[PDB]
């Protein structure tokens, strides 16, 4: 009789425990996806941030050469 | 009061599980939005760096063409001197 009184509460509890476990795992799955994504994209950003820095350095290297070659093309006109 | 004492743990635990499940159901929605926001923001910053790279690559070739142009003249002017 006690078992018949308790059965609805034991069934509901089992339903809620199943759901609680599923949601804990779901959150963990999702936080791992977010964590995996963020670290991948942030790494690819660092790779592109290096390429930009190299291209910016190389562009200044050409600016210094253009100023050097323009001085030479001016010295050669003084000689002419 | 003995039936009440037998069911009180399930009544309490069930109420605790419902509260937690509701909070985690919101937690999942909040988390999927955060993941989508993070992904959009980082993928956008990647595109911003992609354009800068393309502009720097185009500008670098523009300097390569000028260096070849200036080197030709700096060679033609030496020939004129001789």
């Amino acid at each position: 009789n006690v078992d018949a009184i308790l059965e609805p509460y034991k069934t509901e509890n089992a339903r809620l425990v199943k759901e609680n476990n599923e949601m804990h795992l779901g959150l963990l799955k999702l936080r791992e996806e977010k964590d995996r994504i963020s670290r991948e994209l942030k790494a690819y950003i660092r790779k592109l941030d290096h390429e930009t820095s190299d291209l910016k350095f190389l562009n200044n290297q050409y600016v210094q050469k253009v100023r050097s070659l323009e001085k030479d093309s001016n010295g050669k006109t003084e000689r002419i």
